DNA sequence: TTGACTCTCTTAAGAGAGTCA
DNA sequence: TTGACTCTCTTAAGAGAGTCA
């Protein structure tokens, strides 16, 4: 098995490579009518992506390193968390984009949490709008707001009570 | 079926049948430390479910009627909305449980909205905790809260900024 | 050892359609 | 005509693994 030192070396090589990705400045809602700035380190749209990186899906990538003749591969956003527990409350941990920018690989924009916690950030009011996430959101979720509901609750007769 | 009269007759038959489902009282968090009460009309756990109803999945049902000598079938929660647009901004409209109780078929607990709007209600703070849904939530979402994040954003080196 | 592709899978909110009796 | 089953699919947040040179 890879040793702690070998895992640290994987994380360090990943950081070195991602740190050279184009850094894109994005202005983002924080909640409470305030605007902030996030700096995303974006993997390229097409090959080559960077040493060790390859695309396995439209917005999915993997990082690969060969150590002592054995090929090891990880989801491209999971690398910062290789020294962390991989499950919690019986749920698999997932890499969760605090910046909501799938191509971004900035580890300061990622956290490691259940898929439900991950998804829920899409609707968070944001760090200046009432976020209650213990690991705080960096921005208001892109789907926060009144929504676009086409039809609300309704009955034609009198068979029901709320 | 095709005619407005036929569609109204389908909605009316559905309401009459669902109106005879057992009414189960559920006390629910509203947000803001307040509690409310919902009356869910719950489809049975096993056959028979009611005239026109059959289970297509562990928590999935369909309603069917024979009109013009042909079988017409719908997802069991979609029937209240047969006269509504079936899409919004190019996204499919879905039946969305305001009570977060799949077996419930009370139309006073359903709305018709995109899957994203639907999902997002799982994390809403609720009608007394800051819900901003234009079609208001009936309760705080079951997944609202601080989450259980295992690891937050972090870097080993000095290549990244927020 | 490395790059650039290929494929299918998970989850939990939701769907459509076919086989028998 | 009605009932009770069977199967696979959609979405958008996420995954693992194979092939070839
Ligand atoms: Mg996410
Ligand atoms: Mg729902
Ligand atoms: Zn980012
Ligand atoms: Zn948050
Ligand atoms: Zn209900
Ligand atoms: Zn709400």
């Amino acid at each position: 098995a890879l040793t702690n030192a070998q895992i640290l070396a994987v994380i360090d090589s990943w950081e070195e490579t991602v740190g050279q990705f184009p850094v894109i400045t994005h202005h983002v809602p924080l909640g409470g009518g305030l605007q902030g700035t996030l700096h995303c380190y974006e993997i390229p749209l097409a090959a080559p992506y960077g040493v060790g990186f390859a695309k396995n899906g439209p917005t999915r990538w993997q990082y690969k390193r060969t150590i002592n003749q054995v090929v090891h591969r990880w989801g491209s956003h999971t690398v910062p968390f290789l020294l962390e527990p991989d499950n919690i409350n019986g749920k698999t941990c997932t890499a969760s984009h605090l910046c909501h920018n799938t191509r971004c690989h900035n580890p300061l924009h990622l956290c490691w949490e259940s898929l439900d916690d991950n998804k829920g950030r899409n609707w968070c009011p944001g760090p200046n709008g009432g976020c209650v996430h213990a690991v705080v959101c960096l921005r208001q979720g892109p789907l926060y707001g009144p929504g676009a509901t086409v039809a609300g609750p309704q009955q034609r007769g009198s068979h029901f009570v709320v």
